[PDB]
């Protein structure tokens, strides 16, 4: 699973060199301003290595949201982005309007010794994603020549290849698995995340404890299947958890989140859990409210008790936080995917932060600890993945394309 049969940065020779760099600068924005910056601070340490190392320069390219192939650059624009990684470098940081194009390419050319460029969102062609959708909102798809022009024109814009776009390696985009250059090396980041979740994956400390939440059952069934070929514990909570209570253990679940199509593999799920020794810790009680709202009515109740009259479960109870505070304790090995709560609003936070600080707590003491950054929860654990979808298909057991198109050594 990792990046260690791959040419990586530190065996790369820079000097000299114009290093064109695929990083994943799509973070979250707010009327064109950042909300959170992890993307661009992961990238730091692969841009200063090649600086540092005499690279004649550095040009960035990423994608951001998805303007699916139409520049729109009053949404999307990438502008934001150079103003905060010339903050976070102490350094100026070149942006152009554009990533492909003769202008583009003569400014990459030949560029003074150590100037670091970004280039405009990516995404802005359609030749990016091979496809994508008129100005009409017709979807359209990308034309080989024209695919091929685009890939050939950021390969021109540097003498060797970089990726370090870990967010966007399970994308088999132009910028990601196009770039004809000989020398194609993953980054820092790309071979941080990819060592971290080998060792867990394939070569954990056990206990090994796998907390998987979020709402949806149906599309997780894959990655559910292939952790309980690894992880000696599994929890299993957030909206997730009401499917297998209620097919499981007759639990009255009122308004809460359902999935049918889950349902019928729940007890497959299980059979296999228990067939390979994996102790599953469900919730046993729960944060209720009469609506799907912020600022709702809570109630409190138990798998015993059941959910009343409409009610809905946003988080887990006080003593659900305990199973998992002991289940926590017992790993030596943790991975976390996804919420256990409604924890953007704060009545329903309680049982996410009690669970940050029993993971925080186990990485004190030793244990090896990955969660994901965003949609998980809100540097005292050893890993905090940048890549949602892309760690998702790691755990699913899938291949990363942006990691097969590497060089290997
Ligand atoms: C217990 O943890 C969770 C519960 C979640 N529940 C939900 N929903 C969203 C769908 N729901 C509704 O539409 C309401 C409105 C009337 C029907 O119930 C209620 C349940 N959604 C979510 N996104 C939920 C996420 C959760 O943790 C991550």
């Amino acid at each position: 699973m990792s990046l260690s049969n791959k040419l990586t940065l530190d065996k790369l020779d820079v000097k000299g060199k114009r290093v064109v760099m695929r990083v994943d600068f799509n973070v979250p924005m707010k009327n064109n301003q950042i909300t959170n910056n992890q993307r661009i601070k992961a990238a730091v340490p692969s841009i200063k290595f090649c600086l540092d190392n005499g690279a004649k320069s550095v040009v960035l390219m990423s994608h951001l949201g998805r303007p699916d192939g139409v520049p729109m650059p009053d949404k999307y624009s990438l502008e934001p982005v150079a103003a905060e990684l010339k903050s976070l470098l102490g350094k100026d940081v070149l942006f152009l309007k554009d990533c492909v194009g003769p202008e583009v390419e003569n400014a990459c050319a030949n560029p003074a010794a150590g100037t670091v460029i970004l280039l405009e969102n990516l995404r802005f062609h359609v030749e990016e994603e091979g496809k994508g959708k008129d100005a009409s909102g017709n979807k359209v798809k990308a034309e080989p020549a024209k695919i091929d022009a685009f890939r050939a024109s950021l390969s021109k814009l540097g003498d060797v290849y970089v990726n370090d776009a870990f967010g966007t390696a399970h994308r088999a985009h132009s910028s990601m698995v196009g770039v004809n250059l000989p020398q194609k090396a993953g980054g820092f980041l790309m071979k941080k995340e990819l060592n971290y979740f080998a060792k867990a994956l394939e070569s954990p400390e056990r206990p090994f404890l796998a907390i998987l939440g979020g709402a949806k059952v149906a599309d997780k069934i894959q990655l559910i299947n292939n952790m309980l070929d690894k992880v000696n514990e599994m929890i299993i909570g957030g909206g997730m958890a009401f499917t297998f209570l209620k097919v499981l253990n007759n639990m009255e679940i009122g308004t809460s989140l359902y999935d049918e199509e889950g349902a019928k593999i729940v007890k497959d799920l299980m059979s296999k859990a228990e067939k390979n020794g994996v102790k599953i810790t469900l919730p046993v009680d729960f944060v209720t409210a009469d609506k799907f709202d912020e600022n709702a009515k809570t109630g409190q109740a138990t798998v015993a008790s059941g959910i009343p009259a409409g009610w809905m479960g946003l988080d887990c109870g006080t003593e659900s936080s305990k199973k998992y505070a002991e289940a926590v304790g017992r790993a030596k090995q943790i991975v976390w995917n996804g919420p256990v709560g409604v924890f953007e609003w704060e009545a329903f936070a309680r049982g996410t932060k009690s669970l940050m600080d029993e993971v925080v707590k186990a990485t004190s003491r030793g244990c090896i600890t990955i969660i994901g950054g965003g949609d998980t929860a809100t540097d005292k654990v050893s890993h905090v993945s940048t890549g949602g979808g892309a760690s998702l298909e790691l755990l699913e057991g899938k291949v990363l394309p942006g990691v097969d198109a590497l060089s290997n050594v």
